């Protein structure tokens, strides 16, 4: 998990140039997403303790975690969609239901 | 129905001048929800015919279907929240989801 957001942090930061940012979107929302799991993980990782794999084992450091902590409590997942250019929001009006949860559940409906 | 709509249209020629208008949007949100069901109603009778409860059974006249079908020209609503003073935007967020028509797609969610 490390890597990979090092990896997006990267890729966030070269898409600019480009054109048809749906990378840019697509990398913004995989971030949050991954923000979720390690905060997840961190909080029963730490939480059960040496008990969880027989050592007091910490996979991320201090190091990570102040920075992203620190990075990315700045972001509300809700103005992301409306912050994008008018052309991105006229094309692609499907990739929005994406940063909230309703695409999976609009099925889930049918299958009650 | 017929009466409520215009109730609900007097109400809101009545209160444009007034102060914050909790009472303007909302009756502007319920004369479109009126509007939605009289459609869907006057397409079921008119389709079913007789064989709904066994007599041709007309409801309402053509002037009500000829003059809503004018006043109801385009409104999208998507807007409506946009449109509305900045006062009333800070002030009554809280009633953002009702314009959109996925307001309960976020407990059914949970149901799961």
């Amino acid at each position: 998990w490390e890597e990979s957001y090092d990896l997006y942090s990267n890729i966030i930061l070269n898409s600019i140039d480009e054109s048809n940012g749906c990378v840019y979107y697509l990398s913004q929302i995989n971030r949050y997403r991954i923000y979720q799991s390690i905060t997840q993980a961190v909080t029963q990782f730490n939480g059960l303790g040496l008990l969880t794999f027989g050592r007091h084992y910490k996979p991320f450091t201090d190091e990570f975690l102040a920075r992203i902590e620190r990075e990315m409590t700045n972001f509300n997942i809700d103005d992301l969609f409306n912050g994008m250019p008018f052309e991105f929001q006229k094309k692609y009006k499907i990739l929005e239901f994406l940063s909230d949860n309703q695409f999976l559940y609009d099925d889930t409906v049918k299958l009650f």
